[PDB]
């Protein structure tokens, strides 16, 4: 079998992008971020507190003739960003894209943080890291992918996000007319339970390639490209007026500003990110103060490829025997 869905930014700035997912019979359809940064499929529900609901779509359960509740699992997640949310678990009936799963653990969220409230586009995360992250208790449960993976063509999953654009999230197939050239396979190591690889560097603009390795994860649920406090320093040198805020939170640059590209290596080859794609857009409304889209590392205690990067490329997470990352330009 294989999916295939389109994921869609949530604004005017791609702060995220939403897939449409259907839960439950008849189908419920919500709009998730799938994250490959973390491994919950969960949604806001039926019994998430009332004032923590603020437009969201909600899964309600008692509607669905195949939901059963997990009896006894709870779960409870926090996120780098500082949000977090926690609940119940019910099994039930997940399609993406056309690709079914039966007795997918879906979490249902009784209480969610303040940005998830206020985000009313967001209805779930889908998680696509390892299962070994995920915080299902007693009972640990398996992502999306990992419940498909035998059921598919190839046990891969592509993501293929777009710059203020709508893109494709594909399972169990590369679609090789989604990408230029051909696609740069990397090691991963799962023993933290993400999809961790190893840059072999960078270069800023024009400049010259730097050969340096740099460990981070593929994290399609982060907005933003974190890298070591040297590589970002680098690359906002050669902006005219850009400074680290403490106030702000992170490097700002004139919006006036037209940015360099940033490169990165996936072994011998090479992901340009146009320097459009690292303008944020202004710190407050109506600012000239624009937030950059390369930020430190520093006090994550991980490098992380965030959306800034993985939509400069066709990203193929090969969930093999032994597990991969392919990159490509496109
Ligand atoms: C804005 N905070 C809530 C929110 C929306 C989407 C996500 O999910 C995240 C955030 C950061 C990293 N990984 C997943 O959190």
């Amino acid at each position: 079998s294989t999916g295939s869905a389109t994921t869609t930014p949530i604004d005017s700035l791609d702060d995220a992008y939403i897939t449409p997912v259907q839960i439950g019979t008849p189908a419920q359809t919500l709009n998730l971020d799938f994250d490959t940064g973390s491994s919950d499929l969960w949604v806001f529900s039926s019994e998430t507190t009332a004032s923590e609901v603020d437009g969201q779509t909600i899964y309600t359960p008692s509607k669905s003739t195949t939901a059963k509740l997990l009896s006894g699992a709870t779960w409870s997640i926090s996120y780098g960003d500082g949000s977090s949310s926690s609940g119940d678990v019910y099994t039930d009936t997940v399609s993406v894209g056309g690709l079914t799963v039966t007795g997918q653990a879906v979490e249902s969220a009784k209480k969610v943080s303040s940005s998830f409230t206020e985000d009313s586009t967001i209805d779930g995360l889908l998680g696509l890291a390892f299962s070994t992250l995920n915080t299902v208790s007693p009972t640990q449960q398996k992502t999306f992918f990992d419940n498909a993976k035998a059921s598919l063509d190839s046990p891969v999953f592509t993501a293929d996000l777009g710059y203020h654009a709508p893109g494709t999230y594909n399972f169990g197939f590369i679609d090789t007319t989604a990408y230029t050239g051909s696609i740069t396979y990397t090691a991963v190591s799962t023993k933290q339970g993400f999809w961790e690889w190893t840059s072999t560097g960078y270069a800023v603009g024009s400049g010259t390639f730097k050969s340096t390795s740099i460990d981070g994860i593929a994290d399609t649920g982060t907005t933003l490209l974190y890298l070591p406090a040297t590589v970002v320093s680098a690359y906002w040198a050669q902006v005219s007026g850009a400074k680290s805020s403490s106030s702000v939170g992170g490097y700002v640059f004139p919006c006036s500003a037209t940015l360099p590209s940033f490169t990165f290596g996936v072994g011998s080859a090479r992901i340009v990110i146009p320097g459009d794609y690292i303008d944020f857009g202004p710190i407050s409304t109506g600012s000239s103060s624009c937030f950059g889209g390369i930020q430190s590392s520093a006090g994550i205690g991980i490098n992380i490829f965030g959306d800034v990067a993985l939509k400069a490329a066709f990203v193929v997470f090969n969930g093999a025997t032994t597990p991969t990352l392919g990159f490509a330009s496109k």
